């Protein structure tokens, strides 16, 4: 019979070819779906922020019943953060698919048009429901939790570096062989429909001879939470460790992640988490650990509980 | 005729099996070289710092004539930083080889013994001279500039993620097919033999809704230089960009690197470097960009000159 | 009350006979009651159909007598045996394969810790119902996707298209994935009455390829030929012509690829419908052989072989 | 004064005949004076010895008439042609190969930007003396190590053992590496008088492997056989016995590996000295064929073939 209705929510510039005119930039979209577009905000992905996240999640939650699936156009710099936020806060189990482009739309061999096409194909496929928020880039379907950018410029940068992709797309057909095991979307307790702001969580970097001043500035300003981008398996330079130990004793939530791009920051391996009240991020990298910590702090300030959240989501 | 003399400088705990007794932990070392060991410092790699670096570089430079090659035992967390520092400051063109272990020496299938063996094999091979400071891990020879840790726990974590390894080791023989093109060791102008400290350079992280407070703390404390771990191709969150723009106008050196684990942060692509007085790090990740910036600042505070250094070393 | 784990050996020892293992790796005692048995003693590179049938029958038979199985197997052909077992084992208890890239007498031998992690894996209840597993280098990999990516590296084993199922740290496994394709007790393949498998060989494509290998297999009456194609399963002209003719005579022909990752997709490069060819999807040539052998025990029709290739 | 770059085409067009290219990619005009010529018109999967000899002769002949060459070639066998040219081209001007993973009429076709970057590469003086290059997905790769890693991905081309030579950003190349093995004008191989190459075929190893492919090649008088071995170049028993016998009769036998990265090392698994076998090092089977063909134009002694395999 008929084609699904897919809504395209844009957050920034056009990635192909005016969100209302996408069907004229990529006319092949008409054969896959009845497409409607809305510009929700217009900003550079590098300036992505908590208000945009709250706005997007509310919009998807409210409009879930009116459409068969969503495609979100988003810049590549912070795609991985936005995707995990929505993966935790969207209560709609219809396909929510994010997509961007590594090359500008006017450039030779621009990747955006085919990325957009494939994203609409993903959002229109019934098998894509109930898998969480998805990122479609370079002929691959990736889950919002594991997905990250691995290269500054490559069209193939987006990968799920720990657990792999969910599926591959070839000629408008998707071979799914995986689905994420951690809880997402409608299975999480996080509800943002009444929040107009989120807890303050910052990130500090570790390295040889690291200054403690970044950590001290965040504590002095009353941050709710601090993520450490540790060295190796979440290790801290001594002055950073002293400042964070004190902070965690006096009510700051402290998550140990790693600057190292793959693998888990594991619980009491290098550092005695139970003694200091620290939380280990597992496979969440620093920027994703921030997202989960922010949301955890809307429900609890207890480190043992926060740790359990980091083991479930 | 006879075996080379190799000196093993240790910075921390034993990686096999007491630096003087390594020849009893790995007796096969005797067949490859006449080995001597010295404990230079004893610290956790996560607490690595500028004084240790200055001490190591002086020691290698002074002792260069007394030995055929050096092996340095070092923890894995900051190996990649220490290696690049020495790659720029060591004036000895005999093999300088760093080595560590991802598993403790008492654990089942400890990687250290064979890593140590292979490191001594590398340091004893005449073909290893004139290639810069080398890291030997998991049967692979890696140059100190490109080498980084890719996984929190894997024995195979060390990779040269942009340009690849220099050689592979199989049965005590190395097949070298590459050598680094950027200038190293005795071809650089950096000389640390008279320095008892280095310029202050810190790192700030970018992410959605990033605080500018870490950057402001470093500027207020008079840091000489700031490396930004940007999003994508070295992009900055707006408040971080405003603070750094001001800082660079008033004499702080500012290098744009990326949190993204591979690829170059390229010069005037995303950001107008010439307008703001910023320097693009190319393929140096944030912690390595710090090392080069520190050394650049012992010779110049001019951004155009600093950029040229970042294009040569 | 520790689980009972059976170790079935197929070759030499990977740590330190088969009942010496608890002496070689004393930490095993703390995690399982281990019993060992030497099923065959063969080098992995000489792995064959008989060993496969034997292993599947032993596991299917002893399923109710133990809580899980660890099979010690050499690394060269581990990926083939693992997938065969993945399709033919009807025990849904953990079945975990393990080997070693370095010999047991070498410095920093990988076998002991690998063996220890394999037993940890087979003893964990969360490992059941995931199909046949390979445990190497602290990683838990599914039998369909796992392949060896490097000739000598201890980290060689990877699931190159869809990734691992779990990682192991201090004896605990973080499972975040399970394979979607049907395995073990969900397959129709039953080897309990078979003493032999259909004959399936493999030919390689490259520039200026001889069609002689393909002709030698056709002339010998092979039931099936898998092509290790160039790119997206393409064939050198002369090999193509030999295989189009054999397909018309009822030889089953599967297009796979010499290229180490990605699917050989259906009807994209070659018109499979027209020549009666089957596309392997993500199965590399040696894995596509395994499935084709089994498919041929149920059917010789290409369209139904294609569907099997789309479900298992 | 822009460089003169010649585009030699071997098949269809990768952007948009061969002189239409400057209309298809107008930005080329700003970086080079481009002349095009269609040397053959063949699908990459049917690539053969004749096309190789022709391309090497054309480049060797026209070397002094142009500043660099771009060769448009289909992706399936690009890695083979690139290495053949790398050993036989005596022009030390840039020779750059390029192709496309998506067809020119598809959405987000990769050929135009690839072609543009290839011409950029051939026009840059820093590209000379690095041997024959492949330029794909903003990356500059050497002809010996480059291989295709995925069946469909635009990013498929990688130098999987030693990495790329350079990356291209906004028309500038950051070169940080050059290949150490001898190439182009440093090799002894000269194809200028040859109308044919020695016959070298490829056999695959796997569990329960037939020795029929190997026998079909021996019986036909092949000069050389490359084995795509399991693990570190191992051979299934029956294939081993067939090839040990052929080696004794003077067939040249090279052990390579089906495993996609790492070296097939000398005397490690198999005693090469004793059977007269040669180990391929990092050359995969299809690349090892190329070098073996050329080695056989100078010598039939295994020890000297081994040395060639250790130098080129």
């Amino acid at each position: 019979h008929h084609l699904p209705n897919i809504t395209i929510l844009a957050t920034g510039g056009t990635i192909a070819g005016g969100v209302e005119n996408l069907v004229n930039a990529v006319p092949q979209l008409k054969d896959i779906a009845n497409v409607k577009g809305e510009q929700v905000v217009n900003i550079g992905s590098q300036d992505m922020n908590d208000n945009v996240w709250l706005t997007l999640a509310k919009k998807i939650n409210t409009d879930c019943d009116k459409t068969d699936g969503f495609v979100i156009t988003h810049g590549t710099t912070t795609m991985e953060e936005t995707a995990y936020f929505l993966d935790l806060t969207v209560k709609c189990d219809k396909p929510v698919v994010m997509v961007g482009a590594m090359r500008p739309s006017t450039s030779m061999s621009a990747d955006g048009p085919f990325n957009l096409y494939n994203a609409v194909v993903t959002a229109a496929d019934k098998a894509s429901a109930n898998r969480g928020v998805l990122v479609v880039m370079n002929d691959t379907v990736l889950d919002g939790r594991d997905v990250t950018t691995t290269n500054t410029t490559d069209v193939a940068t987006f990968k799920s570096v720990n657990y792999g992709p969910l599926g591959y797309i070839h000629n408008g057909k998707i071979d799914y062989q995986r689905t994420p095991a951690r809880k997402h979307t409608s299975d999480t307790p996080f509800d943002v429909s009444k929040l107009n702001e989120l807890p303050k969580v910052g990130i500090v970097y570790n390295y040889a001879n690291a200054s403690d001043l970044p950590a001290k500035a965040l504590v002095d300003a009353g941050y709710d939470g601090i993520v450490s981008a540790g060295v190796g398996n979440g290790n801290l330079y001594k002055s950073v460790f002293d400042t964070l130990a004190t902070a965690a004793k006096t009510g700051t939530a402290v998550v140990r992640s790693s600057r190292v791009p793959t693998g888990a920051t594991t619980q009491d391996a290098e550092v005695d988490d139970a003694k200091y009240g620290f939380v280990a991020s597992g496979t969440l990298n620093p920027q994703k650990a921030r997202v989960l910590l922010q949301l955890a702090l809307t429900q609890t300030k207890d480190p043992q509980q926060i740790q359990q959240i980091f083991n479930q989501y």
